[PDB]
């Protein structure tokens, strides 16, 4: 049917846009171990093996920011002490497996009843802040790798990586990253404009991210005499750096024996995986049970066997075939390596920043963070700003900002890390115990009352 | 008084912002003959010698876009046949002088009664289109002067001008031009926002252009190892390229005798100067007369004696001292050459584009040019869109677009030029004779009825 023909490409683009950029981000946050080929394959089988078994086969299992934060933190920790990033993570997966049985025997979704706005708008807000900060850290690395000079050197080999500073890169990349973001923002506003009649508009506006990558892929295509960093994509059905990893992974290590005292001490880096996948797994279920989430947990654990990052829930009869088709198309997408390698990394990072910005404006916390600076004579009329004293509003925002700073500090120091979720989850008692001691109940039902 | 102390700096910045950028534009549109030192001095004496004698001493005599268009057209024509740009223009000034007497004897401001919206919104709209097109022509010249490569050469001398292509310029300039414009737009929106209380906001917002040049002057200051094109400013009270021109100009030429058959055939390039200065001289007088304009005409003619471009009217008791002070400060401003030469040209061109954009949104013609593309179900409610048939509105815009294209073609071809004003003024009969034959009087009083 014509409806399906359009819907399947719509969902295909919506699901393919984040995967490639996250694969590139992982390719840079690690040496080259985890990239696009395995990640794009990670969600390929996952689609079908969730569509076959699932309460809601209309959902999409994409890759989310918090998971990436956890893996980059793990890589940072994995380098403080000599450890194999791939191999150790594998054991984490096995630990997840034994957590599956303990919840299959008896449900453990009680915490869903204790999750509120104070928690999911301080956590998501932090994610929208790590995305913006992440792209500004790359400019520093670029300016140090290719510093601005006027002499340079002749004929530097660059096939594996630029061996020395060369011109037209430190600030060409800046143009490329700042161009995609600008075009994406303009098309986002286009979708919410009055140019062109109705549907004939939103057909293109709804494809802003998929469309605002090709313009400046062509830009790099038309500029070939200047080198730019691009994606690291191996051949079809192949693992990037096949001399460093294989499809089948040996738990005892590939090159160096994995330390003995790590086999059974990997429980801690696994319950946190479970917590992160759990918290995000209910935000996307409020659009409208236990087995649906337990399958996701076990299947993410399975993904740790051959070396694929685990997936997480995302946004949204013939229900089965939709997931079937999206999964098979994603799987076949990895055969376009020769044309997929022309995409430069700065374009992906610009799309990443665009993701980090749009997700920020939808959070209701920011709408009052700005009001803090706003003078108290232009406040918008919302039924939580006229029934509450003005000098009490700013106090709540300060209570949230202090927690935000506390969370940020932990994410900054390299030594003490991998505990951001542990320090974040204990904010729920702060909301359930400390907050009811300072604010009145009839006032608190308007600041952090989730709908 | 404190009021004066703030007002004088306010007007000083408002009058100094356009002069520097126009001087740079002239420095590039000519070899180096006319630049900033003489132009910034051109309006220095002019301020006092108009404040002393003038009907409204509160006005400001700045440099406008159409005049610059005329001078660049004259330079283009001056190169088709071997002629001295400075010397020939001098004679034009003398011609303007004899036009002064003919109008002093009897007034000639009749055409003011025949100027309407159809004329000053098709002319100003074009000006806002050259400004945008002008800055996009420079990128082509830059990419041809410094093409993108990866080998380049070592140690190129650049003191008078870059003798060969060097890195970090073809697209650094792009960052610099696109940065000032973005910041200026953001601060323009800042002035129309609700951040910060009332006046404490608009004090900075009203200085958007003066403030959004220093940030990225500092950017170039912090990047000194990469060369960028900058202003050509000579020492204090000196003419740029003093081996090519002097303060006192000899009408028979400096290096080559000026052709004889040009002395008395320069009337045509002078009546057009008069027409351009006339048409703009009434748009700024409708905010609420002959000698006031005749003085401007004669004084612009005087400016052609020592080699300064003529000035034109612009936007807006102690009235005298304001002009006195603004003039003396402008005159003294030319002593800051050592610090004024650090400003790069791309910054000035970005400010030029900003000027070309803001002036575009204020024209009521554009507000319906966009409606042409708008579907006929979101039209704004203005008392000229509900009393007129929709299919008749687009016709008027087409009648204006065809004239716009006709005007653009003339400005494009190099051979046939210097006649844009001649072909534009005869649009007034088109408005007074052709238009009343196709549209009804009771319908025409809502499309081009000036207030």
């Amino acid at each position: 049917s014509p409806q399906v023909l359009s819907a399947i490409i719509f969902i295909y683009f919506a699901a393919l846009t984040p995967a490639i950029t996250f694969g590139g981000l992982l390719g840079d946050k690690t040496e080259n171990m985890i990239g696009v080929s395995e990640l794009l394959l990670s969600t390929a089988l996952q689609g079908i093996i969730f569509s076959l078994l699932g309460a809601q086969p209309l959902l999409v299992l994409g890759f989310s920011g918090p998971l990436l934060v956890f893996e980059e933190a793990f890589y940072s920790f994995c380098q403080t002490n000599n450890l194999e990033y791939i191999v150790g993570r594998v054991w984490i997966g096995f630990w997840l497996i034994l957590l599956v049985v303990l919840v299959v025997a008896f449900e453990g979704s009680f915490l869903v009843r204790f999750i509120s706005r104070y928690t999911q708008e301080i956590f998501s807000f932090l994610i929208s802040l790590i995305f913006i900060y992440e792209t500004f850290y790359k400019l520093v690395t670029i300016f140090q790798d290719h510093p601005l000079q006027k002499n340079y050197d002749h004929d530097v080999l660059t096939t594996p990586k630029p061996q020395a500073a060369l011109p037209n890169t430190a600030l060409l990349s800046l143009v490329l990253m700042a161009g995609t973001f600008f075009l994406a923002m303009m098309l986002r506003k286009f979708k919410n404009s009055s140019y062109f009649p109705g549907k004939l508009r939103r057909i293109i506006g709804d494809f802003g991210v998929p469309i605002s990558i090709l313009i400046m892929v062509m830009v790099d295509a038309l500029i070939q005499d200047t080198y730019t960093q691009k994606l690291s994509v191996p051949e079809g059905l192949s693992v990037s750096n096949p001399t460093e990893r294989d499809w089948l992974i040996h738990p005892l290590g590939i090159r160096v024996e994995f330390p003995i005292w790590m086999m059974f001490a990997s429980a801690l880096p696994a319950l946190l995986v479970f917590i992160l996948i759990f918290l995000e797994s209910q935000i996307t279920t409020l659009i409208i049970f236990h087995l649906d989430l337990l399958l996701i947990i076990g299947m993410g654990g399975v993904g740790a066997i051959f070396g694929m990052p685990w997936l997480s829930a995302t946004t949204v009869k013939e229900q089965r075939i939709s997931g079937l088709l999206v999964a098979v198309l994603v799987g076949v997408s990895i055969l376009m390596g020769p044309v997929l390698r022309h995409i430069p990394l700065a374009v992906l990072f610009g799309i990443f920043l665009y993701m980090g910005v749009t997700s920020l404006s939808g959070i209701q916390l920011f709408d009052r963070v700005l009001l803090l600076l706003k003078p108290r004579k232009y406040y918008p009329e919302v039924p939580y700003a006229r029934r509450v004293k003005t000098w009490r509003m700013h106090l709540f925002t300060i209570t949230q900002i202090v927690c935000l700073v506390v969370l940020w500090v932990v994410r900054s120091i390299k030594q003490i890390s991998l505990a951001l979720p542990f320090i974040l989850i204990l904010t729920v008692p702060l909301r359930r115990f400390l907050l009811p001691f300072i604010f009145r109940d009839m006032e608190l039902k308007l600041l952090d009352a989730d709908d």
